[PDB]
């Protein structure tokens, strides 16, 4: 999109060229230095996106009353903010001139991941003694004096303290976090009135499927089977009933976006699928409700198939027998909260019409408070085959051939890591819903979902997360690479869980994963934001060990939600590294398409936010037969029979959910 | 201005980790180009430095054949093949897969530790480097990790400084950025030949200047009085009497640059002296030596009076009786190596002239030879303070008040302290270095006046590759009577939190000066609060680096420190005022600079303290210290007293 620019006033004092070096290295881009006295109209302050007021009247006051944007007081600067909203500066306990101080906080805003205390040094004789109601202490030295403050509403923050000082720790980051709250302002920066109630009731979410939305029509249930405490909390259901409720397709070989409408109508557009969406969620923004718990203020439902590579980095190599994208947007969605234990209901009207979302909301409610009352496949059953009636693309010796090009590819240096797939078809005479409800209890997950649509249902029991987005511009993938089977006795288990966490080959494998998806989110993301703060935690699935890396990042202003999942799309996770060569070498190898599998489901809300998971151990059921993807990483050091048993076992949930 | 990297993007998907890790080392993010970009339309001269990202690629070999520029090649980054290198399979094919990698700390790999982890995606490496390239750094499997070009400004890492598992990246870049500056600082016509002889003896340096300086003309002697390795290693001594030699002064109240040359006839000129200054050294450039172990190539031998603050971020408040800059254009000097015992003699032509250089070189060589084995390697009584005590106790209570309202954090307050003498220039310096050896001594003897330095303090040292370094001293304390006394005394000078805020405070301030002229991230500490031992005192001495930007002069760093923050305190604008109401006066060559400028652009400058100014038969000194809001008055006079005792045992 763009970096993101810095104003440093400069009030004079013997500081501001410290602070200058800090806010270049914290941000990737030395701010513009303006002196205090300057003319403030004359000013371009349009061209600037966050203020810092620096040490020693003038443009100082204008940035923090006027201006509207993100302002950092550093020491006469907090002081300043202080005063301007009636506050009393004072004469602290002990004046403090270059020496050090224990700060103490709350780790919010600009001192978010600093230990408490924290080394500080002081360059001050006053103190905000007595703040006012419209700003808050933040943090306090071991001396009793406020080092900290913000205003309750407009983005301003004061430190008492030089960060930028040589006694001081952590300048840099406090720099760094200053520029995210600028950013996460600039994004805060709609044809719909969104209506909420909370229902203090959570019925069995299979009950909420089966009782709240219709068996025959389009449906969704983003489904946590597992629910645990940091990991996954929330389910949603919905369905195409609604007045203002759109079912949207994609083909990439047309290029067009068919959407058909509540009226009836399909509209048909030739344009690229990611394009198509930036543009919607653009016109449809809404913002997050504040008595919400997540962010999901409704938006699209639905899924991002692998071949939209053709419009990302990667070639129209294939086509899918499915939608290359398919997405109900949702006017109408009840929400579970699994931690607390309520539903909330979420309806849109347009913003000039009572489209009975009130109406749906009070039924709705009484329909919800009727329904409220109340394995593990270890090694080598798990690999056992694809099932009786399944058909790979490519049999055991035609993978095996694969497997060796990939080594080939490898060797000639025009791959790092294959993620080669396969995909197995299978006849079944069985309904979405029915085998959906086995599958979910035999692999309980964080990312489960049920779409029920026109063309295909999608039955995922996937513990990926590819992408969730903040409306405040976060972004976090976990991307998972590494896997063990489970072991068919606890000892087994407990042993290749720990031979899982500290094998050279798996970290690798997921090593070269993080670097890609770094690669993929530094090119949206502002400069410093994208760190990893999860390097190879392992994760236990009832079918699998997961070796799952977290990578963070802060879009930059510009960047859309739907640019920040282009940009990352495919998941590096599903390719391997570098990321254009290996898919071209997926294209030769696979001789067909992936489809909805290797793919991304998820949500986009009108708050800007999205939650995606990878689509991995999911059946795709469409004509009487499901169609489930399995793969895994191919490296220098792999063994060509043990990768191909590894996809076998991956089918296991799967095979089993069928059988 | 700040420098320009072209990132070559090989089509793989590292270069926006790479583009994260340059941004966050330098500062500024660089511009990426694909591998297949048109050459000719490419304007490689508007940038500085060229990082090729790991992967026909064209641009990339033009990069590092084609094109002039520093270039880092990661990984991919060809060096090694173009150069007629061998690229052979390694023992293992390594792919996100972590080694320890050994190196010599030299260039990229500047202050890493080794062994340090680096993660390697590879399969081929480096194995016979041909002559023109020079491994640096090596796997835990013996396979090359570094190189660099013997002459060209080329690097090669096979590894991803940019990986998650890998450490230092940011180092990497940051080094790699240092270099790129140096390289293109070395490449900007000469008007002089440079004439070298090393002469395999070490005289007495006090014989040296007797022997092959005059007695009544204009003389230098830069006095490593106390040699310490890696600290003070070389003395340079020279006079007024070559064919190309000038004499300089500047008058700040006129604004006028005097000029004596060889002739005897003086030009003068109206241009702030910095500018001057930096107009002469910029025509009168002359490349380094490498034979040569130290920087000054020749060049300006002299002091910045304080009084020059006026052309800095200081006013003009009160007027120096000395000439507010004094240098000697030295186009012969004597060089003597301390630790190898040997000399060094250079001297100017006129290029394609013989102005007797080489016979100078030839001659002083045999009086080096010969001399060499005659002679082989509280105030006072009669002195007057500007301030007596009760003054100056007052002038301190002023200051501590002004740090009341918050107009400074610390006040460097002086006295100057004037007593008649009969004593002569080179005796009482003789009895000066005897007394109080030190790594920047001086003896300059000017027709306005004699500059007796004691100084240990290194205001800024400036490599001809833009490299700077100051080391401010705040914090003092009296020498003990016994070892004991002073363990307790080095002891109590580290630990004291007054004397750490006096540092810290001066360490801020010149991190800030150094700041406005140097590159983004390369501005850093480190060493903080090390305790120095001088024969007439125990400092508290912080030692601060960067790189200058390029398209600033060494003049232009020196404007932009100058006065030392050490002599001044912070903020220095409003605290230079404060001093300018409180001393009623000048301060003189006292708290100004003292050292050489070199036609390659280094430069090496003391603090001026510890020095006596001979003048009239009058002997002048400057004394001070740090006022704080922990300061006591008696104590800070008494501070004033203790830093006398060399310069007053030397006039008796
Ligand atoms: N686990 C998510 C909700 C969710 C379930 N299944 C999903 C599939 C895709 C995206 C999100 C989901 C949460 O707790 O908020
Ligand atoms: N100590 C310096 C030379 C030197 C001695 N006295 C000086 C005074 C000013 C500048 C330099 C010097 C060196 O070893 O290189
Ligand atoms: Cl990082
Ligand atoms: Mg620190
Ligand atoms: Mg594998
Ligand atoms: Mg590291």
């Amino acid at each position: 999109g763009r970096h993101m620019r810095t104003l440093l006033i400069d009030n004079y004092d013997s500081f501001t060229h410290n602070l200058f070096q800090y806010i270049g290295e914290a941000t990737g881009q030395p701010p513009v230095v303006v002196p205090n006295d300057a003319d403030w109209s004359r000013l371009p302050v349009e061209d600037f996106d966050a203020i810092v007021v620096s040490p020693g009247f003038g443009i100082s006051r204008r940035a923090i009353t006027d201006s509207g944007l993100p302002v950092l007081g550093v020491c006469l600067g907090h002081q300043g903010i202080a005063q301007l909203f009636g506050g009393t500066v004072g004469l602290a306990p002990e004046p403090m001139h270059g020496r050090v101080s224990e700060v103490r906080h709350t780790g919010e805003d600009v001192f978010r991941g600093l230990p408490s205390p924290f080394t500080a040094v002081r360059y001050h004789s006053l103190a905000a003694t007595d703040l006012p109601d419209e700003l808050e202490p933040l943090a306090w030295s071991d001396d009793g004096v406020v080092m900290g403050l913000r205003h309750r509403e407009k983005p301003l923050w004061g430190v008492q303290f030089h960060p930028e000082s040589i006694g001081s720790d952590f300048g840099r980051e406090i720099m760094a976090n200053f520029r995210d709250l600028a950013l996460a302002h600039h994004r805060a920066r709609s044809p719909y009135e969104l209506h909420v109630r909370r229902v203090d009731v959570l019925p069995d979410a299979e009950e909420v499927r089966r009782g709240c939305l219709p068996g025959e029509g389009t449906t969704f249930w983003l489904d946590s089977s597992s629910v645990l405490e940091g990991a996954s909390r929330f389910s949603f259901l919905g369905d195409d009933r609604g007045p203002l409720a759109e079912y949207l397709t994609y083909r990439v070989a047309d290029g067009v976006v068919s959407v058909r409408g509540s009226d009836g109508t399909t509209t048909r557009t030739r344009r690229p699928f990611f394009n198509y969406l930036e543009e919607q969620l653009e016109r449809r923004r809404v913002p997050v409700a504040p008595e919400l718990p997540f962010e999901f203020n409704l938006g699209y439902v639905g899924y991002l198939g692998y071949e939209l590579k053709a419009e990302t980095t990667g070639d129209p190599a294939h086509r899918s027998p499915h939608p290359d994208a398919a997405f109900l947007f949702a006017d109408r969605a009840i929400a579970l909260d699994h931690q607390e234990g309520c539903c909330y209901l979420l309806a849109l009207d347009r913003r000039g019409h009572d489209d009975g979302a009130r109406a749906w909301l009070r039924e709705t409610a009484e329909t919800l408070t009727g329904l409220a009352v109340r394995m593990v496949f270890g090694i080598p059953e798990a690999a056992a085959g694809f099932g009786p009636l399944a058909r790979a693309r490519h049999d055991k010796d035609a993978y095996l051939k694969r497997i060796d090009e990939c080594l080939k590819e490898i060797r000639n240096g025009e791959s790092y890591e294959i993620c080669l797939t396969n995909m197995v078809t299978a006849p079944t005479e069985a309904t979405a819903l029915p085998l959906y409800s086995a599958l979910r209890a035999i692999s309980p997950v964080p990312y489960g979902a049920l779409l029920e649509f026109p063309e295909l249902s999608v039955l995922s029991a996937s513990p990926e997360r590819f992408l969730t987005i903040g409306a405040d511009g976060g972004v976090e993938s976990k991307p998972i690479k590494g896997t063990r089977p489970r072991g068919g006795t606890a000892e087994e288990d407990e042993r290749l869980r720990a031979d899982l966490a500290g094998r050279e080959k798996d970290r690798a494998e997921n090593l070269m994963i993080v670097d890609l998806v770094r690669n993929d989110l530094n090119s949206v993301c502002a400069i410093g934001s994208v760190h990893v703060p999860r390097l190879f935690e392992v994760e236990t699935y009832a079918p699998v060990h997961q070796l799952v890396s977290t990578i963070r990042g802060r879009l930059r202003p510009g960047t859309s939600t739907a640019a920040c999942v282009r940009a990352a799309f495919p998941g590096g996770s599903m390719t391997g590294a570098p990321k254009k060569r290996t898919m071209e070498i997926i294209d030769r190898l696979e001789e067909g398409p992936r489809g909805v599998y290797s793919g991304a489901l998820g949500w986009f809300a009108l708050s800007g936010a999205a939650d995606l998971s990878i689509v991995i151990r999911t059946i795709v059921l469409a004509d009487g037969q499901a169609e489930f993807g399995v793969g895994g990483a191919i490296v220098s050091l792999s063994d060509q029979e043990e990768e191909f048993t590894e996809t076998v076992v991956k089918a296991r949930a799967m095979v089993t959910a069928l059988d």
